């Protein structure tokens, strides 16, 4: 069983992950990123992000062909660019199936799977596939989600995990 430190160490950074995508997938990521960058974050979110003083690691299982990865990882990368204390490293879906599924008591790996770790690699919580507001909204919210209307929420969900951990 690889440690979280070992898995984080072999994960790719976001730029390298995007760089292995098909051009169409790279374009999708660029545009979700531009949407978040032009629309900006709500001031309360910017505040929450500014309060992160300790280092946190996001161990992510994801793939560039997955729309849910394109969307939510564009958002989480934006957060790491605004707050260097947060760092993402990305491993494959297959690797999460081989080395995380049983450890996490998951039936299958739905991507992106985002494990929020502290500086000691303690597991603080998880973001799984889509933000809570999208899960809550159901089928009728998918359209707005697939269009990027819940990018800030991916960031908010991860921040709540960090904030909830005292
Ligand atoms: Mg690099």
């Amino acid at each position: 069983m690889a440690s979280y430190a070992e898995l984080f160490d072999i994960g790719e950074d976001f730029a390298a992950f995007v760089g292995h995508g098909l051009a169409t997938e790279q374009g999708a990521v660029a545009r979700f990123r531009q949407k978040l960058e032009s629309n900006g974050l709500p001031s309360a979110l910017t505040e929450r992000l500014q309060r992160i003083e300790r280092r946190y690691r996001l161990l992510v299982a994801g793939e560039m062909w997955c729309p849910d990865c394109q969307i939510n990882l564009a958002a989480l990368d934006f957060a790491q660019r605004l707050q260097p204390n947060i760092e993402l490293a990305i491993i494959s879906k297959g690797r999460a199936e081989d080395d995380l599924r049983q450890r996490l008591a998951l039936e299958r790996i739905a991507i992106p799977l985002v494990l929020v770790l502290d500086e000691e690699f303690n597991l603080l919580g998880r973001f799984v596939e889509r933000p809570q507001a999208v899960l809550d909204g159901g089928p009728q919210a998918l359209a707005a989600y697939k269009a990027g209307d819940y990018l800030e929420h991916a960031i908010g969900d991860v921040l709540a995990i960090i904030e909830g951990a005292a």
